């Protein structure tokens, strides 16, 4: 069952890296949208929680806040839901 | 920017037509979704609210609770957040 996100959005904020049990590395963070949508036009603007895990986690943790990122991921319960980003570029 | 949502999910339940000011119908309702991904595998499961403006409201309302369905759109603001649905198929 497909469950793909993509979202250009700036980094607002992000979390210090935390770790699971198992030592994968994690980064909350919260990305920022704003842009039009297909509904009649739409001006469409939130905010939504996020997290990068693994070499993601590593990624994100060296992009500076205000950065506008291309992403890519699924959606999933938080444990609310989050963006769980398994791609990322600039711009 | 893009902001847009794939997901095949099951409709849950949805709540009566209703309408906006300008007399647009508009059916919300939640979907469930149940399935992997790639992040190591991971089961993922959870529910989303959502909603179909237009005629893709007349096309909600008359699925029935239970039928999986294929789902293209975009994320917004409830007014939390909202899946608006934007293309909709059975399977
Ligand atoms: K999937
Ligand atoms: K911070
Ligand atoms: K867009
Ligand atoms: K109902």
């Amino acid at each position: 069952a497909i469950n793909r996100l993509q979202l250009v959005a700036t980094l607002v904020e992000r979390e210090v890296m935390r770790y699971t049990p198992a030592g994968v590395p994690i980064v909350n963070c919260l990305l920022s949208y704003s842009g039009q949508a297909m509904e009649a036009a739409r001006q469409v603007e939130f905010s939504i929680e996020a997290l990068g895990a693994g070499k993601m986690a590593s990624v994100l943790d060296r992009i500076a806040p205000g950065t506008v990122l291309e992403c890519v991921g699924f959606l999933a319960r938080k444990h609310a839901l989050v963006f769980h980003i398994s791609g990322l570029e600039h711009h």
